[PDB]
């Protein structure tokens, strides 16, 4: 019997594909264990089959992540935190777990975020091989390996809407947007490269035709084997939810004829201004489409959920609610395209159910996916100008009603076909998780 270790990052779109991967993991015959902080844990009663240990800011919390805040864009400091002080802490916890393992148990890997750049030499000094989930696309490591002829060009300094150097797939805009905080997080970025290349081999929440353009880039900047493995086609994320589900829209969807509601959803992390969020909902209902809409609480800042909005402001057509299972929204019958952040998770969940997709960004990865589903998939619209009622409404219609947008539609579908496709035997996510297994047996 061979135990594997898997250490997410606590926020919604990391900890979703690792606890993924792990239940795949499990099906294949490996016990798990999840190292996790407190902080944002998910349910771990929904897990019997998981053990779960809590780490890293236990009682009494460090003076370094103290009273930082819950939620925010400042939540995030944990991570570079954890990176910087808790090498200690992590080899004490994977020292205990290797010696209370059982006789006929052994611990083959530890499997972390790329984000935890820390855990390479901690995994290292025990004689411990880690890999690496990564959670953006192989499009946005290859525009990573990119940044120094990006930087040499000026881009990433503040010719917008002009084709970038080496990525025609890019507009300038694009990458500025991409890297607009990059003195921030280019400390983080070089050493999460730097240690996913150090990596004993690299789990990718992709597939091959997804992003083939981008397989050659991978190969050849990473030693470590690659894996591509689109976990939302073996198991949607419902059991690692940090937040309550409203179930109560599936009777609603029940009522809608196919394809005919615009589901909406900008992630977990992301807010907007009050004056952006008015925006939107007149797109919406200017758009005459029914939608449904998730507005995470704290979505609009200076609101504790949706008190700008008129009573009965959506009417017939649209309803608003803070939370639901997303990838069983985007199975149901009734969706017929999907108004997304961009975030990988999203993105990755909509073409594997076969949605269309408008596209907005908020930074990031963000506007490179909108980009490359777009423009190399064209799989959706990007609205990247920003939030103008009337644009919105164009492009709602556009890929749900206009005969314009049946290649859009299509796409989607076919694109659906080709992930399902992938799973078969001797398709190429097949034989990626059967080399995965086999590679963490060797350990
Ligand atoms: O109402 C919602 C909204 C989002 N999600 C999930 O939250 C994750 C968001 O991750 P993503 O990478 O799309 O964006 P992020 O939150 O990291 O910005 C995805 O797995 C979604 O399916 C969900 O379960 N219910």
């Amino acid at each position: 019997r061979r135990r594997i270790i898997l250490f997410p990052v606590p926020f919604q779109g990391h900890i979703n594909p690792i606890l993924q991967l792990a239940n795949v993991l499990y099906s294949k015959g490996f016990s798990i264990t999840i190292f996790h902080t407190n902080f944002n844990k998910p349910k771990t009663s929904n897990y019997p089959h998981f053990t779960f240990r809590f780490i890293l800011d236990n009682d009494p919390q460090d003076e370094r992540i103290s009273n930082l805040p819950t939620h925010g864009p400042l939540a995030g400091m944990r991570i570079p935190i954890i990176n910087e002080h808790g090498a200690d802490e992590l080899r004490r916890e994977l020292e205990l777990l290797m010696l209370a393992s059982e006789e006929d148990e052994e611990v083959s890997c530890l499997i972390t975020d790329a984000l935890w750049y820390f855990a390479q030499s901690v995994a290292d000094s025990l004689n411990l091989r880690r890999l690496v989930l990564m959670t953006s696309s192989l499009f946005n490591f290859h525009a990573h390996v990119s940044l120094p002829q990006f930087d040499e060009l000026g881009y990433l300094d503040p010719r917008l809407e002009e084709q970038a150097s080496g990525f025609p797939m890019l507009k300038v805009k694009d990458i500025k947007s991409a890297y607009s905080n990059w003195q921030i997080l280019k400390e983080i970025l070089g050493k999460m490269i730097k240690q996913t290349k150090a990596s004993s081999g690299v789990i990718w929440n992709s597939f091959k035709e997804l992003e083939e353009s981008e397989l050659e880039t991978v190969i050849r900047e990473i030693p470590a084997p690659s894996f591509l493995i689109p976990l939302p086609k073996h198991l949607t994320a419902s059991s690692s939810s940090l937040l309550d589900h409203d179930r109560t829209v599936f009777q609603w969807l029940d009522q809608q004829p196919p394809s005919s509601v615009l589901y909406v959803s900008f992630g977990s992390t992301s807010e907007v201004d009050e004056k952006d969020f008015l925006e939107i909902a007149r797109g919406l209902v200017d758009s005459k489409q029914s939608f449904l809409w998730v507005v995470r609480p704290g979505f609009v800042k200076g609101s504790t959920w949706v008190e700008p909005l008129p009573d009965g402001f959506l009417g017939e057509r649209g309803r608003i609610v803070k939370w639901v299972p997303q990838q069983e929204v985007l199975a149901h019958g009734a969706i017929g395209a999907f108004w997304t952040h961009s975030g990988w998770n999203s993105t990755l969940e909509s073409v594997c159910e076969g949605v269309p997709m408008i596209f907005s960004d908020f930074g990031l990865d963000q506007p490179l996916n909108a980009r490359y589903m777009s423009d190399v998939l064209k799989v959706g619209v990007y609205l990247e100008n920003g939030w103008e009622r009337g644009e919105i409404a164009n492009a709602i219609r556009r890929v749900m009603v206009d005969e314009e947008g049946e290649y859009i539609r299509q796409n989607a579908r076919v694109l659906k076909q080709k992930a399902d496709v992938s799973l078969m035997k001797g398709g190429s996510s097949y034989e990626s998780l059967e080399s995965l297994v086999s590679y963490i047996s060797s350990l």
